[PDB]
């Protein structure tokens, strides 16, 4: 007997649209529309679905100019540009005495950027 679902995911930048705070846990089949940050755009039918009490990935939103890449404690981006919209990414560097990890990236997603450099 499939399990309802809890809290609804939430988007990258964005939360449920559902009456604002009415309930907790939603049922089984269950659809309910979303809703991202202001300014945000949504692509792809703002809804997602409850199965098994898992949510399924919601709706697509961005659109949204970014900011410029935000800065960090052990690395630094000097080729960052001043026009950066959604979706798109920067190279910082390292420091001394740091070691590297994965991506010496900052990835923007519509208004912030995320896995900030790879030099811990």
């Amino acid at each position: 007997e499939k399990i309802p679902c809890s809290q609804p995911p939430q988007i990258e930048h964005g939360t449920i649209n559902s009456s604002r705070s009415s309930q907790e846990s939603y049922a089984h089949g269950t659809k309910l529309s979303y809703t991202c940050e202001g300014g945000f755009r949504i692509s792809e039918e703002n809804e997602t679905t409850c199965y098994m009490g898992k949510w399924s990935s919601p709706p697509q939103c961005e659109g949204l100019p970014c900011k410029s890449p935000p800065e960090i404690s052990h690395g630094v981006v000097a080729h960052m540009s001043d026009s950066y919209q959604y979706g798109e990414e920067v190279t910082y560097k390292c420091f001394e005495g740091f070691g590297i990890d994965g991506p010496a990236i900052a990835k923007c997603l519509g208004e912030k950027w995320s896995h900030p450099p790879s030099c811990i």
